[PDB]
């Protein structure tokens, strides 16, 4: 027809369909294929799609992935559904629960982290039922009870044993914990993994996904699956990564999201009378990274570099984690004024031949660009999302709302896809992706 | 908080989590727990509710229900869902399966049948799908070409053998199959319903439903399931029902649904070429139905009656029913607007203690009138929509905006219960019914 | 920017401030500059567009009208504002007020009428005042105890002086009296007009609408120009028109509307306790000129046909008049399913080339069709309108909600424009022009 | 009937027309008949109302403003319009144009300030017109360019004429000047205010709300007449208001706002290229208002203080001119956590009994509240949208959504009040209030 847009309603009622669509009954799958587990970073974008639907159910997202935290802290990248194949690596291939000690009892998971929005949904949850009454209230307030002290030792594992030497940044072993598995970020790092005897193996995702030209390359995957050897040999010990581990970062957009979770837990904390000693440790963490992330900018732009900790070199690349300060503060005004001339202009979001003024995951204008491949060049809905609420919360309501509404004409065609062609608008990845129904359902739950 | 009431968006998002909730895997319950089986003219309503959202999805819903067509073309009122306790009757009371030779064969179901609100269902299928482009046209395409012979194998059972005198009115044998168990308009024919020796039974709908207020009473649910004793005796066969059923009716309501939908079902096959002889039949029963409706009607008031077949006696109450002339059309312009002026005065839309203006079950005025008691009063989501969509077929655009404007404002609390008290607007009945979310997607979907 | 659309609520806000900017405080220009006076079937569109706004100015706009009313009933098309020059031809060109024996005394206007819209806005007014209380449905009662007798001399000077045969359609003298001035329907009864010594003249429309690709031709002012001559020659006495007019029609659109703002009326006499002997002369007149309407349909397609008097035949044309029949109603069922395959098929709504799904005013296929020329192709916003009403009307609620969503798709860029071109939506003739808000805001408010 | 409420795009709607509808020309009158000239802080409230209406128009409207400047700087705070009456005092009580030596030429002016919102007013322009494209671009940057100089002025009056001894607060010589005219703020210093033999009159205003409880009372209006007195005895010289004046107050909320303003329109300085050294002043008076207002704060609670500077103490009083820190920044951690405590809690928004999640005027628990008298206890929009657009400036969004949600709510009746009773929300004061519509304008534009 003339126009195969939804309306505001129409498309708040097929995200909503699709969020259930992938409840499998206590966990939500990232996507009904092509991703068919608990991932970490999108369970919390998930938690925020159901706070409008339901607070309870959106607590209970959160609650089953916690409840695979690992003995020491971490949250595990993926909490993996009893019984379900069609996704590589699965649980056999990690092997941490015959191999790492620290891995929880009576649920499957992988072997690695990913970035802590988590504090975020919980805010989200907390602002909706807040709006709802008592017993949603009541809700919310018990999550709290339950489940504060796991979001402390979240953090304080990030805090303490992935940035070691107290710099404010957290450093990664696999770029799956960024992620942005294929971004120009890490390629660099990558080239110096060079994997040994790799156990043979077979795709599954691109299985699913076919268009070569939309996921990472098999060359890249041999070297992703190297890093799990790398780890299974050493048994997951946090003690022993920094001795064997080929891929050794500090992620700048990971250590702005920790800033801000950082100090959005605080603020949680001190609303609920949570423990006074918990609230200083979050601040002080908050203030931490906030600096860590400062330290690595550009002079003239305010841009922001991951730093590898291997080569012991800054890694300079155009992709949209160079932003990182944005979401976090800290910059000198005349920097972050330059940092935000950069996200509006011809390389980012100003440029002319953007389909949507929403912000690629890599330049446009960069030699490492390409519109199709994955965190090498699309728009991801869930970027928009993270990158308007933070602006939001700087206080640039304009700019936020600027983000919001081109990511809903973006999202209106109700494709709910992983990511979009920059340029044509075409949706790539998989289909039917939970967190941009989620990212959907909160600009209009 | 200082309003409790949902806006359009987050409404329609949770209408639509309330139906994928609901969903069996091809059959939708008609709520989660009180009514945890598909029924028929439910059915129809969650098909419309879905179609927004998947007309995929829509489709299966109503060839579900077609799939558990008798032999004898009867759509039964209860297709029971596999392995599913807490709803009686269950399977094992009703005995089609052993009983009735027209059962359908690996479906359980039961043995009485439910308003063929199924072609209007369709329509709704047929205006989305057409507007969603190619291969959603082909889909609802191929329903038409896999089901239309089983609509009118529905539409004719309903013609030939409960209008075997070609009266132009639908015969009942149970209250059940009226949609409106425990309606005034059934009293005096339920007083010539005497049970012989009634096999001991418990009830479990007023387990889920706790406050007795609120649904029919003991004495009534007895004569509910003699009647099914006397259908079992004869082993559910047509030929033999007139000779042996205590209660006997002709329904005005259903008789005027009827009559729509076989206009609307004519409408569908003269646009989709269906058979020349099919459409000219519809068209034939269209108006056969039509004028048994006008026949019953009030000199005065254009009120329409039911008839006690057995007691030969014209039933006069004040229900909603009295308004089936408005649905299919007929009347004498005077005597239609006597018909609009009672609809919208104080005896029913415009009663001066109503919360919203919307249509009570039965008129607060009557000596009938119970305000919390299932079909005795409150007012029911399912009807609001019913009269709205057939007040825009008749041409009038505002009475119909008025009713779909009131009937989201009750339905703006977010409960979609199964019908309101018409004074305080509280929730009745079960929460989260299928229907009632179903209405309020279509409204804004 | 990358969206240059405005939001429902941004565009109803525009859309009322310009219906506002455009009051001289008890009239409406029907344009800023380019129709700098009271039209009147405009009047009738500004009036509606009122109704959400003010029901007290609403009615202001139509006492305004007819105050202007000639004293044998006819509303003559414009009411000139008050010293405005800038339009041609004004009032010195007319000179009704000194040769016009029935013209209004301290009121200026033209000598010729324009289509009878004006009950449909009454019904518009009323439907809003019932929905604001007692005091605003006392203005709107008011009104009518007021202007009931003025509105009955309206239809009854059309339905005696202007169908003098009692073949239930209006003759026209003047192809501005049709509302479309330059349609192909015109062109072969004006190739027979030949003007004589005609007085000098300038036009003034093309010096604000200075492209020529969209407004009339030279020779064409000239033709109507001319006829004016005509009609002042005889002093515009109706009794003298049929001998000496060189242009007379029969109008089957305006015939059709006729119809139905009779039929209009005459309920809002019934249902406000109007003369029992009106009430049953507007159903006699909306009768007799919905069987005038049929009389000229095309028996296999619906399509209906204009007639030139002088000429004694029937005009076959390829426009949206042909459409007449579907908004009065009394087709047979073939007959205007036939009708209805034509106007949503490639001739008209189903043009493959179309922006939007809406009537364009000429037939993209037809000779005649010109893009950009006023009623020969273009698609108007108040066309749109008064079918989607009638179309509602009828009963085709999807059908009329699509010619809505198109409409306001088409009006979001904000221009408010007169027309616009069918295959790019470039907006055309004037901006600003009231009765295209209007119709936003009655689809909006 | 039963929903008196309008519906977003009926209220945006409503809105423009009003705000239209009050238009002079070139002005706009605060209110029809109550507040029939330019008022200064409305001017800027109303151009921020039409920028989603007509860029153009919204600069005209400062334009007119800023004509009326006079040659020190200061903006007054009534720009007359000419030949109006009706309001009391007018230009003949205030004798500006004779005696003042700094009023403007050709306009008539009073002889006091008010706030300096204007800066907030030009951000919202600019913000709309960089989503209209360039020529509504480079109508907002020509104001800028011809009246950059003429608002450096404005802001370096007040810093340098109002603040004498740079504490960073605005001395007020009248309770007019802060907007909250019978405000409890000024109750102890208008107690000192003795008036001597003043010229009679009559009051025009409780001509038009006759409702005694809603106004001002005699007592108070002799008073702020008298203070006139003063000021024209020493001809509106500001090296003589010190030692004259009986009234002599730092408005605390008024510091706040003139921050506020200062930052703001440094960004803007800096974004669009203005001189330096304007720039670095602008960022200096923000800093230097921010840490007068937090200076004046209660250390356990964060509430402002006024200061009465004749008496030489604080002005402590329960009123939302407590939260002025919360505009500006600049309170410490702990100290702003309490401040909004207050603010939620039971003695203003969390009040049991409002009926509107809104900030009342006064604290409903204070001795001094009134719930019907002007300042004194009543919940203004302005106030409303002030707070709401400033909180959403800190980062708290769901705060300011969340006054925005109210704030509609209790707009939704279409009145557009000048201010709503707390607890019964009873529209009161002037109906038609320009900056009401304004900010449902803006809620929605």
């Amino acid at each position: 027809p003339h126009d195969p847009s939804f309306t505001p309603t129409q498309l708040a009622a097929r995200a909503a369909y699709l969020l259930r669509g992938n409840d499998l009954g206590t966990m939500t799958t990232a996507a009904p294929l092509l991703y068919p587990h608990m991932w970490s970073w999108a369970a919390a974008f998930v938690a925020i799609g159901l706070a409008p639907l339901s607070v309870e159910r959106a607590v209970v997202e959160l609650d089953t992935l916690l409840s695979a935290q690992w003995r020491n802290g971490m949250i595990p990248h993926i909490v993996f559904a009893n019984g379900v194949d069609g996704y590589f690596p699965g649980p056999a291939r990690w092997a941490t629960a015959t191999l790492a000690d620290n891995a929880p009892r009576n649920r499957l998971t992988s072997g690695i982290t990913q970035p802590p929005v988590h504090a975020i949904a919980v805010q989200r949850i907390l602002e909706h039922a807040r709006t709802r009454g008592r017993s949603t209230r009541a809700v919310a307030e018990a999550f709290l009870d339950r489940r504060w002290g796991d979001l402390m030792r979240w953090h304080r594992w990030l805090a303490e044993c992935r940035d070691r030497n107290e710099r404010g940044r957290i450093t990664l072993y696999h770029g799956w914990e960024s992620g942005m598995d294929n971004s120009p970020r890490w390629d660099s790092a990558y080239a110096n993994v060079v994997p040994g005897k790799l156990p043979e193996y077979q795709r599954a995702d691109n299985v699913i996904i076919t268009d070569p030209s939309q996921r990472p390359s098999d060359g890249e995957y041999d070297r992703y699956l190297w890093l799990l050897e790398e780890m299974k040999a050493v048994r997951y010990d946090d003690e022993r990564l920094p001795s064997v581990m080929s891929f050794q970062v500090e992620d700048v957009f990971f250590s702005a999201i920790f800033s801000v979770a950082c100090q959005v837990l605080a603020e949680i904390g001190e609303d609920y009378k949570r423990p006074h000693a918990d609230v200083k440790d979050l601040y002080l963490w908050a203030e931490r990274f906030r600096a860590g992330v400062v330290e690595t900018t550009d002079q003239r732009t305010g841009a922001a570099r991951d730093f590898d900790v291997l080569a012991e070199k800054w890694l300079v690349t155009e992709t949209a984690a160079q932003f990182a300060p944005l979401l976090c503060g800290g910059l000198p005004h005349d920097r972050e004024r330059a940092l935000l001339k950069l996200l509006e202009g011809p390389r980012f979001c100003g440029h002319p031949d953007l389909k949507y003024g929403l912000i690629p995951s890599t330049s446009p204008v960069s030699r490492d660009f390409r519109p199709r491949e994955y965190w090498r060049g699309p728009v991801w809905p869930v970027l928009t999302w993270l990158f308007s609420w933070c602006f939001a919360r700087r206080g640039w309501a304009e700019r936020a709302r600027l983000l919001r509404q081109e990511g809903l004409r973006q999202a209106s065609d109700g494709s709910f896809a992983e990511y979009y062609e920059p340029f044509t608008g075409e949706p790539l990845g998989s289909m039917q992706q939970s967190w941009t129904a989620a990212a959907v359902l909160d600009w209009l739950g």
